[PDB]
């Protein structure tokens, strides 16, 4: 007639002791945590801490619940199977959902860590531009010029191509009539580049012209380049187009119109 | 001849009183989860709570069945291995469908949580623009000028880009002829941008003529921007613009249509 | 010699009443959900609910067989690892193949609970756009304005954009040529506004004019909106255009026509 | 000196007399399963139904060989979870790549059950459109109207819309020069709506005149449209297309040519 | 002093003893399936099947490798589930990797057993055109004309549109201007039509003249279509463009260049 | 007072004779798989073959270190399901990182072994074209004219085409004006094929003309064609349209010119 | 009464006594792979050591607590599958995070070790392109000329083509007009073919002239093109542009403008 029953209640005694002293152990941990991060109240408001510590408590309780119950069940012979098979619709459904999450953080993690990009850069993400404003650990911040900020998780970063660094580059493409007067349009520019040398001293390595980098229909495209300092590049084309304007006046040289010709009949 | 129908007997009739104490246990959980939050009338209707309510019953009714179902099954000495591979249907099923689910949840709580943006901001979110209306945890309402309410679910947001925060920048490009007279306009263009400065009060930085940001075929164009108040972008675009119109009026300046020149033939 | 076999017999006898029992209690409970939904013949014909049905007895029947049959093989001694690698080929296929269906499901769900649009809304899903007219459960209803009806399955809504709701707004985008006077311009469209305001009864805002929405080339546009009953933009719309051409004939002033200007050689 | 090779011996002639069992049991129902569906001889030629019933014997044979033979590796003190990594390989392979076989039937499942579309109703499917000529359970066949015969795989199924149904929309969008006469215009195609009222029998709602649907550059739009008969749609169209030709004619209205105007110099 | 050994001697026997069995056994059934397939030089060359066999022999001897190593690994008291978390690796990537392979062979199958298609037939296959010249189980070949012969894999095919079959559809859109006499016009290609009903033997159905199927700016378009018996469509399209042309010569009706006109001012 | 530890001493002996046992095989079957692909230096140089066998090496000693401690770990009392929930998570990594590598390999075996393409045949592969350099197993070379070289990897194969193989097609499409003579332009085409069916050695099949291919606004195109030896394609086209340059000339035939007619106002 | 708690007492023992060992353990080897690259300060500063060294240290102790935990957890009768089904949320989020990490250094390992390219080459990789900076493990630097500097991830490495090689191919696509003398063009091509070879010592191969590659409307298209030494492409297309354009003032050329031709009406 049994003395299992013994045996029984020790073990339902065991899994309740246990999942009371992991339940004030963790409340315990959780108000630690809280109040070495609370006093030196850097990073995160009062009012942040305290919703995420709330968030942290609950999660711990219900996980601590789900276990103590799962292993009571175990011991009036409900299956552990079955029970995995319920429970893994939410194994599966948090552990994936958060993988994102963990991307963020694996790829911010190196962002930060191979610095490929410091607090002030211009970069290009994505089809986005703009100048890092925050590098946090799971989302970048970036300010577009007129663009509004972009805040984009770190996750989604396939290439993040940094301008800045080494020096810029400056490009300018003018565009002249094929129609026209090569030689002189070369020693022109030449003549600008050489007052831009002079003018400017954020240019490292540039102004240079380079051949004809392009020829179609009716205009032929030349190119000057520069290196310059960090964030000057736009100041020197700007620089550079006036001075093109200005020459394109003086020297009198036709400006690139479309130039189609037609032939007429009457009827 | 046999005396272990006893504990046969023991078993079914313990995964019997479990999924009872289960049943009763889980009745009364939501019964307090439901008049706890039903007098506190404030984020739902009774006829929400009535079908919120009623669907967490039926699951938990059905996951208990399901799980005393399973192990009495066991007791008969059917595979738990073959049970798991029927159920697991359903596992995958029901645990990946719901991932997206908990993706909407994790990103918008770290909207919620970063501040990313807040109910009255102007952002631009996956090719669509708006002013927030709702930040809820799974979705997010939007609506754009003329557009329509945009509702957006949280774990569709690749990048979130927000206008307005420290202030908005307004820009408009102007373009003249290239054929056109540079100093005149860029000074002209200089003297709206002190008018609007002294005739406006609604931008903190501009606004500020920067050189020729562009030069192609018969157009030059220049920039003028100003960094705005929160939502002001647009009046002050407008406000420059008619500016503009009113200068190259009175000025006396030509207007940047296009311009071919063709050659004739007849026959 | 062996007094096992009897153990032996007693299981598989217990696998076999087990099944039996099961295939009963389901033919049983398919009967009693059939009878209870066949009367009250509201959301399905008598066709439907028999093919429904015959589809839930068979996967059941299907079901037990795979069950009574495994674990009776696990009794001669066959594996229940090899077992699960091949049955899991079944569990994958269509625990994924069916992870759609339980998508459109959730969707549909939060569709349904959190109001995002109702039975008459004019909505833009997912590039294509009209009005609801039916919304299920699994999949959605829209029927455009010619577009023909669009049925949507529930998973695949990234975005719902809803129009009307709190009101619509109607727009048009009246543009000049540059040549133009705009103040004219603007106290006529004021006047087209004043007689539109009078003479409409479905508007709660507008109609009014707001600035240089835009400058280009030879043209520049103005912009006039006007918040609207639901399902009336595009009536005061087609008005606004009415009334707009009546004003470019009355006022006398030059339509937008493209403008280009010519320089000729003869040779 | 060991009597357990008894048991042993017991065992693998357990694995295979139910290996035998199971073979010949599957040999009977493959063959009834055949016979069955062998004279009725409807959907199925003699000639599909030798090479897939040949298909299902073979894989009814190679999964019980592999059964029956990893069960005896066990007994040689094989390790089933190595066994089961290798034979893991398979149930991925094959349990993913038939996932889209899955779809496929679940999906025209519910276009089937959902009466989505009949056989005969013209629908466009991601993209394609045309005529429905076949509803399988896996695979949708349309034909398009010179397009060829398109088949489509259910699974791929994302949007089906289904034009006809409750009847079809005409819709005609005839362009004017800004140039012209309104009201003339609008009470001539009036005309033409009367005249197309009382000609037809296949329309249902229309012809209707609504106003300025657009208006640009050099062109003002006006629509005329009207709900049809299921598939009269286009014919509509063509018939109203033509009378405003005939219309452009009597009434003397100039047609829409595209219409710039230039500005000369000569040099 | 232990005598345990001799049932370990008598494991790590039976395990080699199988090993041993096992590749004996399977060297065997690979030398069959050779000598088998390898008399009738049909399918595969000498060279192919050398290098196959080989590659299945080699798979063979190193999957009982890892069983027997595994299997007396777990012998010497090493944990089959951290064998399994190493194993694993493997079945995950060869499990997935080989799911595309499983794909094409389930696609093709179906394909075939469909008769979607036969080594004949014409097909446009996702974006790409062709005349089918192979139909393997994994791949499809399908030769363009000029486009070069194009190898797909099974799995790759979404939808798959068949013009021939049950005949083609050829359809030609000529363009008048809108300036133009519409019932001259559809007169005569009534009588092109006609001269091509008797002039072929290729079509079926038509030619047929339907009215306006579209109206634009300065064009007005119609169409002529007809079935034609397949691979004819563009004989057909080709000879109906010859007779438009050289109606279009007698009947002395304008093309349908495109058509501006032009206000002009000098200055 | 326990005589048990001499079983654990023999357990955790016979865990590390095993793991120096199977250390010590490992470097032995690396270091001769290492001197037997070592003296026959052909596909690999002694730098790679050492990084490489280095790799192994390391690979092989950090499994045996987890397998040897995890095993020590279970006899330590640790659990097993634990240990694997970590290790999982490098079993997932790894194991899903590893299958493009799977992926390439499978593919580039069926490239290889059906013969897709031979290491000179011209392709055009996911939108690069170019000639076949190198065929490996995980990755494939294709040089394109001017391109550079493509390489690309072989799981990245959706679709293969290959030019050449039983010959190319050579296509010219040429235009004349709608306005001109047909017969007169297709004579003149036939007499440049002839005269091309004389001058080349390259051609198997053309040139032939075929019908007007197409007809619009102010063009109708004429094709010929001509089936080529491998690789002559382009050498014909140019060619051919060397000679359709010639015969405009000649034959005194109006080029294509994009032809407007306008009409006129002055104000 | 119980003489177990004594093999409890003892187990619990074993798992801290081993957590233990295990933790000073790790410190230890943690403190060696520090020094040991700590002293040959070469590839990282001790800045980054740091933080690297104490996250591989975190890193190991939270592993260590979780396993001794979960042991003991098992101890006090907690179920080891629900354990399972909690942890392996985290084993599921990390375990596929990490995923893309090891795609990039298996994708980095063939890179390097295949030698694809050199850190000097002139690559095009996913769209940009660009001069290679570093070759890492993990990720790959490329800067643009002006592009700035392109950081890319390994694992997105579709396919990288390489220019520069076995040398690069310069190609002008010069255009004439149609109307123009085809022999005159193509020998004076050839004189400037000449003039080039003769004047550089980059070129490899060319310059060559080959046929019309092209014909269209009002232009024909030829092409110039030579194979160059690595980086010289640029320069010796600019050269011949520059001389071409020199040729089309000397041999007095037409240059190919776009040429339309118009009929008139007056009204």
């Amino acid at each position: 007639y049994d003395i299992k029953a013994v045996k029984f209640l020790l073990d339902v005694l065991k899994i309740l002791i246990i999942a009371f002293i992991g339940i004030k152990f963790a409340d315990f941990l959780i108000y630690r945590f809280y109040k070495l991060y609370s006093k030196s109240k850097i990073q995160l408001p009062q009012r942040k801490i305290d919703t995420l510590t709330s968030l942290t408590k609950n999660a711990v309780r219900y996980i601590i619940y789900f276990l103590a119950g799962a292993s009571i069940l175990k011991l009036f012979n409900i299956d552990m199977t079955s029970l995995l098979a319920v429970a893994g619709i939410g194994s599966l459904a948090i552990g994936f959902g958060a993988q994102n999450l963990v991307k963020d953080m694996i790829s911010g993690f190196f962002i930060i860590f191979e610095d490929q990009f410091s607090v002030g850069d211009y970069v290009t993400i994505n089809g986005i531009s703009g100048t890092v404003e925050e590098i946090g650990l799971r989302v970048t911040k970036i300010r577009g010029f007129s663009d509004g900020l972009h805040i984009i998780p770190n996750g989604e970063i396939k290439m993040v191509t940094n301008l800045t660094k080494d020096s810029m580059m400056a490009v300018v493409n003018i565009a002249f009539p094929i129609d026209e007067d090569v030689d002189k349009i070369i020693e022109g520019l030449q003549e600008i580049c050489e007052e831009v040398k002079k003018s400017r001293d954020d240019l490292i390595e540039g102004p240079t012209v380079l051949g004809i980098t392009d020829m179609q229909d009716s205009k032929l495209v030349i190119m000057v380049y520069a290196k310059t300092q960090p964030m000057q590049k736009w100041a020197v084309e700007r620089d550079i187009r006036y001075r093109v304007k200005k020459m394109f006046d003086q020297k009198n040289i036709s400006f690139p119109y479309p130039q189609m010709d037609v032939n007429f009949k009457r009827v």
